[PDB]
C-alpha cells in the first residue's frame, strides 16, 4: 500500500539509471580514486558546472553509489567502486554512453514501437541498423568488440572443455569476436587449427589479440560475411552468441551456410543462454528485440530453426555470473 | 561483492523503467482488469504482436508487477494494481509516454549535456522549450494540467489553513494551475475573492473546474503572462510550485512583478518543497534541471532571490506522501 507506491515509483524511474550512466561516462569514480576529494576539483576534471554536478552527486549519494566522508568530500561506496575502470566486471564501460551498448539502450526509449511492430527501434534513432552504424563508426565498432570480449580469458574455458576435439581437424568460429573462443579451443586441443570469420574492423583486433596470445600460427582470421558461402570447410563450426542477434528467417540462412561448410562427420556448436537469472535473461532478450530484432530461443524453438536449416540437435550440454549457458550440437538431418 | 554487482546492474538499468512505462501507456492492467485473461485477448486489445507482448509480460512478472495465475493468465500484483487508471495515486498517467511528464523524462537521456551546461535538454529533443511545446500541443497542455491537479481536492487544504485570511481582501494565484488553491482558500475564507492568472489552454479548464466547484462567483480567471505587469493588485499573491520552474534571474522577474501588484500590507506566499524524501526531492530537482533549468532552493537561496526582488522572508511554515512542504511569506524589504 504505502510501499506499493514506493516500489512502483522506483521501478518506473528513468532518472536513476541515467544518473548512474552519467556518472560512469564522466568517469566520476576514477577521478575520485585519482584523488579529487572536493566537488570543485571534480567538476574541473570532468568539465562540468559545479552546481549541476552537486545535484548529480546528491542523487548518487542517495542511491548508494556515494558517501559524504568529510563535509564536501565524496567517496565511492562498495557498490560505487564497481564503476572503477580497471574493475574486472567492466561495469563502467557497460554504462558508458560513449560506448556501444549503453548508447544502444536508448532504443528502449521507443519500446512501445518494438512491442507494436516486432521490429528493432535502433534504426529510428541512429540512422542505420545496429551493425551498419558500427561499420561506419570505428570508435563504436571497437568499443563493441572489447565490451563483448571483457571475459575472453576465462569465458570460453568451460565450453571448450565440454567438447571432444580429438577427431576435429579444423574449426570455423563464425562471428567469433576477438577470437577468444578459437583461442580457448587451441589451448586445450594442441592439434586443432582454426579460422575466425568476422566483420571489418574486428578482424584486425582479433588478429592482434591472437598474435599477442602466441597463436597466429594456429588461428587465422578471414574477413567476410556469414550470409554468403563460408571461405572454407571445417569439422566444427562455432556460433557463439550469434544467432540471438537475428530473426528466425536470417538465423536459418546463417545455419544453412554453416551446414554447407560442414565436412563429413561435422558438428555445429551453438553457445548461448538458457532459462535473478530471469532478470539477466529478460535484459538480454529485450535488448535483442530493440537493437536487432533477435531473440533468445527455447529448446523447442531450436529444433524449429534446426529442422528448417537441414539439421538436428544432437545434444545440449549445460555449463562466473549466476546464469547457466548451453552448448547445442547440431548434425545433418 | 556478489550483491554489489547485482545492485549496480539494477540501479543502472534502463529497460526496467521503460517496461513499466510501456505497460502503463498500453493500459495493460486496466485491460486485464476489464477481463482479458490470455495474452491473445491482451495483444488484440492493445494492438501489439502476441510474441513481443509475452516478452514484455515476462519482464513485468519478474519485477513484481504481474503473476502467472492459471498457465497463461496474468493478474496484476499489489504493486501492479497501482497502474489502474482510476487509482487515486494517478501513477498510470505519470508513467504514460503519451502524457506530458513521462514524455518529458526522455530528456534524462541527454543528462550529460545538462551537467556540462546547466541548461535544459528538453528543447534539443522536442523542438521548443517545455511550455512552448505545450502551447502548441493541446493534448499535452491538458495532460499536464490534470497531472499536476491530481490532488487539487486535498493538496491545498493544509497550506490554506496555515495562513490567516482575516484581513485579506483579494488573492492572486499566479500560475495557479486549474485553480485548486484559489478554491481551497475560498472554501476556508468565505469573504475572500480570487483571481487565477494562467496560460492559454489552462484558463479554460480552471474556469470549467471552478464553475463545477460552485465558485465562479468568487474566483475569476485571467489569461496572461506573469513576466508582464499583473492584471490587478492584491493583498496576497500566491506562487504555488512556480518559481522552481525557473533559473534565478527569471525567478526574480516573477517575484518583482508580484511585489508590484502587492497592495499595502500585502504578502507573497510561496508553496514548494524542503529537505526516501531525499529520493523524492532528488527526482523533482533533477526534473527541473532537465525540463526547464529550474531548481529546488534552500532557505539561504530564498533570501538571495527575495533580497534581489526587493522582498524579505517573514516566516516559513512547515506542512499525504512522505514529504514536508513549505509556505514562505514574503513582504517588502
Ligand atoms: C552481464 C551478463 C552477460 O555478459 C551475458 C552475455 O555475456 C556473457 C557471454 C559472453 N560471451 C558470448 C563472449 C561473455 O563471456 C560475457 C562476459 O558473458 C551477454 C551480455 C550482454 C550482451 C551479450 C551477451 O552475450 C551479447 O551477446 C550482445 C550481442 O551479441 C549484441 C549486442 C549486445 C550484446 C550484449 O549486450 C551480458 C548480459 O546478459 O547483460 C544483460
Ligand atoms: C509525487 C510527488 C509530487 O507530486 C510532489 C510535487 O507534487 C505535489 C504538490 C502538487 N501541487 C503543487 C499541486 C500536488 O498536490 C501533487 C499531488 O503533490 C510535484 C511532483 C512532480 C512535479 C511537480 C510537483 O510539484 C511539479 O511542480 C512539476 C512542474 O511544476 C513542472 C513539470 C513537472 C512537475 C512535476 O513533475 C511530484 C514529485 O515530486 O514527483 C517526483
Ligand atoms: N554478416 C556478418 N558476417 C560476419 N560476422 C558478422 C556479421 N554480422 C555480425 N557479425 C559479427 O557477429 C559478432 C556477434 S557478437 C560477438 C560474439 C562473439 N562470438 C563472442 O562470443 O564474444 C559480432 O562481433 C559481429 O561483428
Ligand atoms: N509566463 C507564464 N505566465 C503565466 N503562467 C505561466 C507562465 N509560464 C508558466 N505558467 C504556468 O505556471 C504553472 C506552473 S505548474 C502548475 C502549478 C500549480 N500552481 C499547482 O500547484 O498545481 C503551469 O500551469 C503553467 O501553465
Amino acid at each position: 500500500q504505502i510501499d506499493a507506491l514506493r516500489t512502483l515509483i522506483r521501478l518506473g524511474s528513468l532518472h536513476t539509471p541515467m544518473v548512474v550512466r552519467t556518472a560512469a561516462t564522466l568517469r566520476l569514480v576514477d577521478h575520485i580514486l585519482a584523488g579529487a576529494r572536493t566537488v570543485k576539483a571534480l567538476a574541473a576534471r570532468t568539465d562540468t558546472r559545479p552546481e549541476a554536478l552537486l545535484r548529480l552527486i546528491r542523487h548518487l549519494v542517495a542511491i548508494g553509489l556515494l558517501e559524504e566522508d568529510a563535509p564536501g568530500e565524496f567517496v565511492p561506496t562498495e557498490v560505487g567502486e564497481l564503476l572503477a575502470d580497471d574493475h574486472p566486471a567492466a561495469q563502467r564501460a557497460w554504462h558508458d554512453l560513449t560506448q556501444a551498448v549503453a548508447r544502444a539502450d536508448i532504443s528502449f526509449t521507443r519500446l512501445p514501437d518494438a512491442i507494436r511492430t516486432g521490429r528493432p527501434t535502433y534504426e529510428s534513432i541512429y540512422g542505420k541498423p545496429f551493425y551498419e552504424d558500427l561499420a561506419g563508426r570505428p570508435d563504436l565498432r571497437a568499443s563493441f568488440d572489447s565490451l563483448l570480449a571483457c571475459d575472453q580469458d576465462v569465458a570460453f574455458d568451460a565450453p571448450a572443455a565440454a567438447y571432444d576435439w580429438t577427431n576435429v581437424r579444423h574449426v570455423l568460429d563464425v562471428g567469433g569476436g576477438k577470437g577468444g573462443f578459437a583461442a580457448a579451443i587451441a589451448r586445450r586441443a594442441p592439434h586443432v587449427s582454426a579460422t575466425v570469420l568476422e566483420m571489418a574492423g574486428t578482424v584486425d583486433t582479433a588478429r592482434s589479440y591472437l598474435k599477442d596470445e602466441g597463436l597466429s600460427d594456429r588461428v587465422d582470421v578471414v574477413e567476410g560475411d556469414f550470409f554468403e558461402p563460408l571461405p572454407r570447410k571445417a569439422d566444427a563450426i562455432i556460433l557463439s552468441f550469434v544467432l540471438l542477434n537475428w530473426p528466425d528467417h536470417d538465423a536459418v540462412r546463417i545455419l544453412t551456410r554453416c551446414a554447407e561448410a560442414l565436412e563429413p562427420g561435422g558438428r555445429i556448436l551453438i553457445h548461448e543462454r538458457a532459462e535473478t537469472a530471469d532478470l539477466h535473461f529478460s535484459l538480454l532478450d529485450l535488448r535483442m528485440l530493440v537493437f536487432l530484432g533477435g531473440a533468445l530461443r527455447t529448446r523447442e524453438k531450436w529444433d524449429g530453426l534446426a529442422a528448417s536449416a537441414g539439421l538436428v540437435v544432437e545434444e545440449v550440454r549445460q555449463l562466473t555470473i549466476p546464469y547457466d549457458l548451453s552448448l547445442l550440437v547440431l548434425a545433418p538431418a
